[PDB]
């Protein structure tokens, strides 16, 4: 399925989409996208939207 993740970050903003099996793995690989441009946020996932989001 398609996953959604908004950043909201002090340096990196916008919106970015992965397809994924389940949630747990759509967020592994925004947490590691997020990991690898250097953002420490809060996490939230929404079952709903299919969306996370990371604000810094």
């Amino acid at each position: 399925g398609q996953y959604k993740l908004i950043l909201n970050g002090k340096t990196l903003k916008g919106e970015t989409t992965t397809e994924a099996v389940d949630a747990a793995t759509a967020e592994k690989v925004f947490k590691q996208y997020a990991n690898d441009n250097g953002m420490d946020g809060e996490w939230t996932y929404d079952d709903a939207t299919k969306t996370f989001t990371v604000t810094e």
